[PDB]
């Protein structure tokens, strides 16, 4: 028949795990033969997941740090990369608020359908691919890599280890470069800066990270796996079964049967160390933007795992100027990078950028009608020396690219779009 | 064996068409008994489509005009209402560019799946409903009508009269208030400011408008029907069958078999007059923002149909200051409204606000990291004086509303969200 | 200013609760005031949800029993109603196997996206509405109610009370007549006839049944709520916090933190008694089709709630003729109805009818090609005596209905479908 | 900065076109450079579309003929392969009737959203992959190739050449092996055996076929392209612009402006010869199942293109025994295969199998309840002799495969599914 997509043998997988530096301090408690046993007789190639994960991993080592902003539409990711950024962050909060498959607006509590983040990963890749296609026919080489790696939110996995597995597999099918997984109970998941957070036992989250790595291995892509702990603020945990969690149990219980637990940096450091063999990066959620609390967490973890890369949420859920002055804000990311926070991200940047700009425009328009919009259009013209291109919305969205398709099919077509447009005539 | 949703009698519908001022100069070439024959034995109520269409009809007569901005996400629509706007425009261009069900970025050429605009109508209504629910528990009466009427883009119907019918039916199921339909060939559809436009015969567009009205009648809701002509710039038409079109046919053909046709305001005036018995509002696409041309179109149509309301596209596809001075720009919508342009809209407002604001934030972030974001957050704090609420993003997307559900189910729940949040603590 | 969809006042809600016999023995632990506070200023009418819930309720009291087959496509439900059944069963197992929004084939473990069953509800209603519409234009009175009530699977709620609330809300929006809810941990959910099941505490399932009733009340519809218990086979429970479950707790614990518990009919009886004030019907999963065990459960429950209706899963996961002779199989559902099992259903009827018929067809087709298909067509022709209509597939699917739309829009249309069809000329 | 998915060079593409026998008689009116120009800087690999197309092309040359049945769910394709079939047919008609993204039941008139068939391609592939995964862990080698090639319906492209391009690209991404395209007007598209069909000019369908090859070239996969002509029965055409269609134009016109045209075998032969350079297989719809008419068509076409493979629709829209005796029926497909009809398919097999099997079961269940279902279950047990496996529905849908995933993550998990199941205990 055909040999397309034949899976590798267990031995070839094993040699890769033994010799490739990518897997240096990666623990897999399953075997290579286990991976092959799950792959069927055909392995689909996942081009964008492979390329993204590779590029992300190199970047995490070659750059002083990799930073990103949350993107919830395709055009958002295109502008992030046009503006120079080298990675995209796919916030689950933002998907909950304004981009999930239920169509509803939700708080950040794993309420939306579990395939919602994968769909947005696919959307962002499609949008980047379109900018890449448009840049090629225009000879625009100002952007080196349109296909920036995407790091996406797996939340608490929407259930057990098998829901984790399927989420990761879907994320990879959509072309994700990395994914993060937090040690909360899925059925009570919260934004790390909301209350009512409930942890799961340390070993249960190790199962989740093992499942996330298994799905990437079965899919044969080196996806970046990020472990997040919410132990800094959570005062509840589902069980005391795990001996590593028992030191923090207080004995008090809730009507639901949850266990009260002592929160803070101490559970966070211990969970980071338990997750380290199972995590390419480690992220601890914090209550404030504090370089000193971050140094304290960082140093402890590298004390046992010196090569362990970390990740930091520069969260809009912090009132930044209530806590830091302008000098500290301006150095914040650079300082974190020195401590080993190699991936830093503003989770809700898209939500705030979108909501503020539309309120600003709409309130102007409610008072001044067209004068309000022309101010925006003039700001857009001005931004073109900075590299902005979306003022010409027709080309920005592919009109010239689909013209090229139409003339490739029929060079004499009288129904192409850009010729005779007001964009060609006024821009 | 229930009375729920029993359809009306023919006589009942007929009497409504005869007596309700809503149908003053509305021609239906089909009968009431034709409508009943298509309704089965159960007629689903469409609450939001009914309320939206009735509210929209009133505002078109009570206000001096109705204006709106394009919205491509739910949060966008929420901010427009929060800022005082009383209607939402749902642009098909923006759906093609950044919000359609294929996942791809597309030029405005009817490339996306035909149920994409219905899905966004449903999304916007869900979002406005969430805001309405939150305001109610917060005792916030600052907005009188959260459920602003949505006017949505039907494009060229994505095919024949039955595709038109199904699109209108889906728009109504999602809660649309009004829909607009243009006289282009669906297979060659363009943004009215792109080239390569192909008109369809006058009678074929009357068929489209009749099908949109029938679908609203069968759905038993008074949807506002908007007729759009693209004849100002189109120099192609599919056929010379219609005697009303023949005066502008030149006899030149293209290789695809299209007919060349003399473009300009004269064909728009003739098509407008032909569409007026079938259209609640009439919309002529133009190539520049020109108050004198608008007046010429308006007076010509009103000479025959004095009560005929018009709609105008304040298009971002115009380079506005290259054509008008700030004085005229400032008075543009007010002047148009006096000529009878009672619905005016900026089609791509959402695209440009989203793309510009993200490029701006990202560009600063690339050079100054957290300092660029804190600037945005401080702008958001400032805008609270004008009624902005999204700085508190948790309550904005319904964290307090879902807490209320949670404590309604279990008042002693230990896992509610706002108590202990950094938002409760820092905002 | 509009009165469309204005919410009721708490007093109206209270009076309906106190006076409607629908709510005779129904406990609500929240107030009518609470419900109103969640309704915003507009309540969408849910026509099919209201009509189907009312029809379902009346049928449960007017017929000896209501039976149903699992349906996973719209055409399936149409054929069930055409063949005389009076309710549709919407199996979550079948959705996981062959009709969920991930696009993947899954075992029955709550792996698919949580809006999947709602989408199939909406689909089934659309298909029944089409059959209804066709029947009207055909003058076909052979089916008195095409819109048969749909009873759909809400599984273990896909998370907490809030995930339950959103699933019930989406089911109602899609037009469901009733939904069922089982006392398993969502993250380890199983088909009742699979091993490895984990119970939640009795109170937590009461919270679920309360959440489901609350969403029905906030959506202003009398949805039938079914409580399912999995305690006949489950030997694991998440916690020993509820004193009603402690008598069955052994005290040993698993690595996951689960508690071993003594399974069988006695925990089912106790749980059923605890659920009775919050469930319109009660369902205990069993390991075999056994009338004697069903009698035991019915007698025990009814000894305290004599008017409590029960549901029974006539499961294809039983090897029927391994456990009963043809005489017992023939009387099975009649005997169950005499014991109060008023809703009875074959969950996987659609999966087995679909899978066997296609294997049988394809096997014959591989062997004798067209001869195998002609055998099917001839059986279809022979079934017309019994009322089968789908041999004429064009009309079955609405070609004549859309011809009626087409000729309503344009009575002179030269592109209608059934005239000149091979169906008109060969059938 | 990665070599993953680096596009081939134009010279590499040219060499394959010049030297690979797959492209022997394939005309491309565009260039290899035009293909690279559209590829961006990264080309995603489409494993299933590549493997499927390669297997399909091989099977069309190795086997006496390749026959298929229409499949509208994943389980349907699984049973077709289990029973020995080597290809799957994906019918646009069936998607309209029971499996499209609108949720509605439609007649076969391109009413559904244009990404519906790609979604079903992706679904079928997912379902075959799961059967493949299950077979591997079961040690089941009874099926040589679970990933049977999929031939899917592109209808009339849902618009112009760019709609055609996007549908082919979406079909490829979902993993299709071949796609067929008909010379009908998209806005008036019909099932070949409905009336009211409108042809488009010969050259316009060459543009569609060229557009379909271009998309496969840009996606770097050798998708099989089938050309369908509806000219046997269609009496209307949009235009007389093409001199190849003028021999049949009568001069009369309809009120819509369509041209009446003389239908039959003669325009079909002229159109097949025009399409042959742009089609891997050629299909003419017929009004009856007639071996002599089929013979005449093949001989006339092969008279000029001796190697041109043909495709034939064994349509359930024929009343088979009304036209043919059992002997002709039994030999029909073999006879066609000797004429060059290498792909033969029963389009609506799934619709009729699904509809008849559910009516039959439900009618029996209405009369005799469980006796009727046990009759089916016993037939399923009996079919196991023939290779049927779905009586064990738990493993059929992957309960064993997900158990293997669960015990790869945690070998001592206490929540696996098949151990303790009734399927293990009773089957
Ligand atoms: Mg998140
Ligand atoms: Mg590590
Ligand atoms: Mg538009
Ligand atoms: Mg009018
Ligand atoms: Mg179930
Ligand atoms: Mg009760
Ligand atoms: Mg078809």
């Amino acid at each position: 028949m055909s040999v397309v997509g034949t899976p590798k043998s267990a031995e070839q997988i094993q040699q890769e795990w033994d010799t490739n530096p990518r897997w240096k301090d990666v623990t897999r408690t399953y075997s290579a033969e286990d991976v092959v046993a799950l792959q069927g007789s055909v392995v689909e190639e996942h081009t964008l997941a492979r390329r993204g994960a590779e590029v992300l991993w190199e970047q995490l080592h070659d750059l002083e740090w990799v930073n990103a902003l949350g993107a919830l539409t395709g055009n958002m990711a295109v502008q992030q990369v046009r503006a120079g950024l080298k990675a995209i962050y796919l916030s689950g909060w933002q998907v909950a608020g304004d981009a999930n498959l239920s169509g509803h607006t939700y708080p950040d509590q794993s309420l939306y359908p579990a395939n919602s983040v994968p769909q947005v990963v696919r959307r962002i890749n499609n949008a980047l691919q379109r900018a890449d296609q448009i840049a090629k026919i225009e000879g625009d080489t100002s952007v080196e890599n349109w296909l920036a790696p995407i790091v996406a939110d797996g939340e608490a996995g929407f259930g057990g280890a098998l829901n984790v597995y399927e989420l990761q597999k879907a994320l990879i099918a959509a072309g994700v470069a990395g994914s993060h997984w937090e040690d909360q109970l899925a059925s009570e998941k919260k934004c790390g800066h909301l209350g009512g957070k409930v942890l799961i036992p340390t070993q249960q989250h190790i199962r989740t990270l093992t499942s996330a790595r298994l799905a990437a291995d079965v899919a044969d892509v080196p996806t970046v796996v990020i472990a997040r702990t919410d132990a800094e603020a959570a005062t509840l945990i589902t069980s005391d079964v795990d001996e590593r969690d028992q030191p923090f149990i207080t004995g008090e219980r809730t009507r639901e049967g949850f266990y009260r637990t002592k929160n803070g940096i101490e559970p966070c450091i211990a969970r980071a160390k338990a997750y380290a063999p199972f995590a390419d990066l480690i992220w601890m959620e914090t209550g404030t933007p504090d370089l000193e609390a971050a140094r304290q967490f960082s140093e402890a973890v590298k004390a046992e795992y010196p090569d362990q890369m970390l990740a930091y949420n520069c969260s809009p859920s912090f009132n930044w100027k209530k806590h830091l002055d302008d000098a500290t804000i301006a150095k914040f990311q650079k300082e974190l990078a020195a401590m080993g926070f190699k991936f830093q991200f503003i989770t809700l940047a898209g939500f705030h950028a979108l909501n503020y700009s539309m309120f600003d425009l709409a309130y102007g328009y409610a008072q001044n009608q067209m004068s309000a919009y022309v101010e925006l259009q003039e700001r857009e013209f001005a931004a073109e020396e900075r590299g902005y291109t979306a003022t010409k919305h027709q080309r920005e969205v592919g009109a010239g690219y689909f013209d090229r398709i139409a003339t490739t099919v029929d060079p004499n077509s009288s129904t192409t779009a850009l010729t005779g447009s007001t964009e060609e005539g006024q821009f």
